[PDB]
């Protein structure tokens, strides 16, 4: 077998990509939001009650599916980063990311050695399919996408230092953390905090990076997709369940 | 403790009960569901991947909330009811009912004995929170409600016997199941059989029993409401999840 | 190897064996019921929610201790019958068993082809240990043990036509289904019952099977001790954990 | 979207298909299997741990590879051939098939009404992708294969008639089974059993319906092979396991 | 909706509250204590094996019940606080808290930026009822309350200052590791201990904080009730089904 | 009761012990693996989708059998190691082991205060049985086991000081991580870094310490058994099973 090709890296430099987010935390939910035909799929590690096992599940569910996986674990943890990477994971998304030496620590932690500090298990991992893909080891980082987020007061005061950073394929820009860290906490639609977002993703762009970006908000998605911001995540599967189960109450009450 | 009064069984008499199909299999997906302020909650076990364990799961989900529960059996199989009623469901409907016989096993596997054939098992039970609830094998058929499935010709060639059988307390009419034994497959919005559904409403009712249906249709629904049915469910969670994702996509294809 | 001893049945000509009810349905709770010393644990999939998976768990945790494990299936079910038997129960307690029919039906159900209707699937079964138990085909029968229960007017009405059926190794009376089947619902204590279990076990000892019975009343149970009872379950691990908990909080309201 | 095309079904008329059976009963084994590149999974639920919900598991890993799915429920059991069906199951393999009328039940257990009596609720359904499969209820029998088990002496004493059922498509030899009702338990390879194995498979394919049959023994399904048989499973995901295990520590003891 | 009302935390300032230790790791058990009546019950995340998916079933079927819920994490993890806050857990029970640094950074983990660092998520958080809680980012603080455990020699010596830390509600002491901390491993109720944790208590009392203990022994519970211990645990759930289940077969041997 | 005496530590310093790696990460797979008769098993916590429940399932699996358990966590994180000490884990493999320090601090993790920094919740434990094993606090580091990997530059550049760590057992040379901090990642065959294997493991054995690796190659293996290795890994259940079901079908194709 050829590695899978991880189409979400090759499309940050080629096209627009649409995303849902995954927080219904389970391979039968992951499978109905991999047959609508979004660009990705964000498995949300960090705020969805997800561990490794539960995200296997929603691989394996959403493998079937050309939607592209991506997966954000609770934390910028090396050894829960080589745990997501041997289930499989081709596309990580890193939260909190505050320093161009956390970034560089994120890069390492995606490579083997000697280059990286991944850990080599190949002969386990579904990422080798347990050695059936033949040049694995060779090839792994070829199909391997970083993404950080920049969600902080401090990840802003160290943008241009993790921009410079080789191996970072994209910053994605966090409005719920961002807002928040700014004193508008659940008001990110303010125009202070909007401002910021907007000169973020230009100077990601203009460092050759993939800008991301999620808004439930279809007038600010729309906007960030036209100021080119690669990878937008448009809405929340628990968001539209909930909303559309009350819309349609709301006709009978 | 005393038992839990079974508000659904008390409001087929008094109002008009909105309902949610609960087919996600899940107790994180059944609580989302649960927080909406459906009537009812119909935890799917004939059409969605459920079994008694996870059917207890969603039962345990939305016990903290004002939902009624009722649990549909992949069959009327008396030892699947015997379970279903142990683990706490309190209102059954039984799929694909055809004959008073079979409509009067159902109440008897609902009851125990030395009047029905419900086995005894109290200390085991949910149902009776583990000898917690201190009478329960004494009034735990007050809050027991039997809802049986009039959805193929023989169910509606044996109509007026099912509804002159003591311990049915409604009838549900399945559109999907109906509109194919009539030949209408995938077309339940037929006049040939809206007259059938209709006309069975009207049966239903006249013998003072609850009538039942779930339309996705809003305008079909609101007829049925409009008809004094009493249990309507309106909508599904899958079907609402889909449509939610593929709507929100189309915005941005 | 050879096959796992079935010292239960053994025991059955030998002694007296007292028996813990494992109805909190799971692996761990199951571990914990194995430490103590029972000389059977009772894997209730009638009136616990288990399935043929969490009850292989239990196997799988009670397998490492000396305390037997007998599985009570949801009912006389035969393919359930063959599931439980190749996961490797070597003791099967089965629920209201009404005529010599039927007991002789739950004979053949524990038994290969030609003389029984045991469906054959040895490379695949925990119970051959997946053919590591070469001849596990031929000699499998002589580890397994078939209890039936007493617990209808109808078991009682055949009990001596029940009694005269070979391979039915032990009957078990469960005093909750029967005393409701006699009119008296959670009063299994009154004499009318109470001289209706001692006759039927006088008359399973005399016709020289094995007697059984669950009490959680410790005089009734040390009673049916001093009558030679066999198999005697005295307690069920729900109650205990809900009795301790509840004696616990009223020494502090 | 269109229906998944069954290429198992279409297969049976076109070339030989070499099947792995599957009893290791999670979505993780099942994976593994579905990178090897065998024609066919058997998912066991006859014979390994399975229910409904460790199936759809094992449905999605293999689902992302080109091995076709094929299940085995535990018995011709109607509602359980519904649940499997709505999970996605397109080929199903009944055990234990032993008359005409009960093949033509299983028919009619796969096809919808009026023509079947195959409960419907596709918006429910990984089947019909939650209806995102536009035509399911008019098209989804064409990608349905129906397979029954002959497999014991009532089996072989109704097989003309059996293989006079339009619907089936294919009669599968169960050597395990019909060894131990011809009283050579744990002994296929008998040449009386043979005999009977290979007259049955010349009278499967001059009724024009599709062979199949299970052989761990490599010159066994060789000259099943030889004989046109349409599908031959030729090991076993336990035994491979265990025997390679066995075989590997032999080299050191 | 309006937040869940924290009526532990409220209790503090007002009376007395008894708790369980909930070990049994999965929602089944959980529910069976929470029938009970303790004023809280422990979801040990720390010796008990439980995760992140464990824990939430646990609060869900706590959630129909007035206990309030407590869950200790395995450690001072504050990506694992996030986690167990956004699943709905409100009140925690930190572990090893050694330094008011430590505490202070316990506390931040809990409170939204710009104060605090606690991950913002509210549209995927069972906390917020997926935003069903309106206004959950400006008030969620109110009815979290944070308990840090002194069990260690360090523990002791930051005392005072852990207890001038604003946002600490309470000092939970842990006789088991605090006792080995000592020397006197598994023998807390040595005199030398129990003047150190009679100090410890007065000395959190006097400071305006709530004091909190375990003791499965009576007398000692009832000392410290009498010293006004605001949060007592009087008992473990593992300890009294493993205690209950010797004591009932010693009536037997 | 009496701890379980941890054969494994005892045979490192009076046999060779023949190990299988255990990376199918479930409880049925474990115990296929178990009926083998492998000195001990491996369950990879860090290169397998395995989280402390899931290892929690293969120790109860594995407990019925002689062969001895071995967890491998996913780091040496202090807090998991307690998790998989509480379990019952009675051996430890610590991967990527790099200063004398690092291995004093995992010797910590695994004994009780005052001498270790293992927390101390016995009452709640399977390694205590709950209690049942009476003196179990003072008694558990007698059949404890750490080992700790040595499979980095800076591992060998600290093998010396690591090897003068009281409280390590044994170091475990891991060939993938090694071969590949050393530039020849996927080569481990190569001359530079066996030699460096083999200089690595006279060292352990001439500091008294149990020298262990994996290696799939039977010759590689074989000498190492010829150096004196105490514990050789041989294989991997997820390799031999992949490669047993590609070389079956290869004979078909
Ligand atoms: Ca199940
Ligand atoms: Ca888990
Ligand atoms: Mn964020
Ligand atoms: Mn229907
Ligand atoms: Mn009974
Ligand atoms: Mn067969
Ligand atoms: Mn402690
Ligand atoms: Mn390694």
């Amino acid at each position: 077998m050829v590695n899978t090709v991880n189409y979400f890296k090759q499309k940050l430099k080629t096209e627009q990509q649409i995303g849902m987010w995954v927080g219904l935390a389970d391979g039968y939910c992951a499978e109905i939001a991999a047959n609508v035909g979004y660009d990705w799929l964000l498995i949300d590690g960090e705020h969805a009650p997800n561990d490794v096992r539960s995200i296997l599940a929603q691989l394996q569910s959403i493998a079937a599916y050309p939607s592209q996986a991506v997966v954000r674990p609770v934390s910028g943890d090396v050894p829960l980063i080589k745990q997501l990477l041997d289930i499989g994971a081709q596309t990580l998304l890193i939260p909190m990311v505050e320093s161009a030496e956390q970034a560089e620590l994120m890069v390492k932690a995606t490579r083997y050695p000697p280059e990286g500090i991944r850990g080599v298990g190949a002969a386990l991992a579904r990422a080798s399919r347990w050695n059936n893909i033949s040049d694995y080891l060779q090839t792994a980082d070829e199909q391997i996408c970083l993404l950080v987020q920049v969600e902080s007061k401090k990840g802003l005061d160290n943008l241009d230092e993790i921009l410079n950073v080789d191996g970072v394929d994209g910053i994605f820009i966090g409005p719920a953390d961002l807002s928040a860290a700014l004193g508008y906490r659940g008001n990110p639609g303010h125009e202070f905090v909007q401002n910021i977002i907007v000169q973020t993703i230009q100077k990601i762009r203009a460092a050759g990076k993939a800008a991301g970006i999620l808004s439930a908000d279809e007038k600010l998605a729309k906007q960030y997709l036209e100021l080119g911001t690669e990878f937008v995540a448009v809405g929340v599967d628990t968001s539209l369940l909930m909303k559309s189960m009350k819309q349609l109450l709301s006709k009978f009450k």
